[PDB]
């Protein structure tokens, strides 16, 4: 099966998708994240974060408050399980983690963490 998927961010505040499956036969899994908007980093910035739902405000949160040299994510935080840096227009960034990290019966969700932009950035990650 396919262990790997395409998203991008854009000007919008949006995700192409909110929802992506992860193959339970997958050992690694890839997102390559891209950002076709014009618009940069510090107006626009995309990451693609996963964490368990219970977890994802938490993580939002805090990196909220590390700012924007930290990528908005706040350092060593062990909730986040995968994400990629925070990205502008025309960039590019690919996170591959282990699939042994999803626990099954644990649910998940996939964010961006730039400040406000998970009121539409936010989705579902499936183990099946
Ligand atoms: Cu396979
Ligand atoms: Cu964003």
């Amino acid at each position: 099966a396919e262990c790997s998927v395409d998203i991008q961010g854009n000007d919008q505040m949006q995700f192409n998708t909110n929802a992506i499956t992860v193959d339970k036969s997958c050992k690694q899994f890839t997102v390559n994240l891209s950002h076709p908007g014009n618009l940069p980093k510090n107006v626009m910035g995309h990451n693609w974060v996963l964490s368990t739902a219970a977890d994802m405000q938490g993580v939002v949160t805090d990196g909220m408050a590390s700012g924007l040299d930290k990528d908005f994510l706040k350092p060593d935080d062990s909730r986040v399980i995968a994400h990629t840096k925070l990205i502008g227009s025309g960039e590019k960034d690919s996170v591959t983690f282990d699939v042994s990290k999803l626990k099954e019966g644990e649910q998940f969700m996939l964010f961006c963490t730039f400040p406000g932009h998970s009121a539409l950035m936010k989705g579902t990650l499936t183990l099946k």
